[PDB]
């Protein structure tokens, strides 16, 4: 039976916006001002 693995593979494509975004959102916060 497969479900969490199919969702995990579909989520990997979504690993750019929301949750991930904080990496990028805090990256511009770093080495800029705050």
């Amino acid at each position: 039976s497969v479900s969490e693995i199919q969702l995990m593979h579909n989520l990997g494509k979504h690993l750019n916006s929301m949750e991930r975004v904080e990496w990028l959102r805090k990256k511009l916060q770093d080495v800029h001002n705050f």
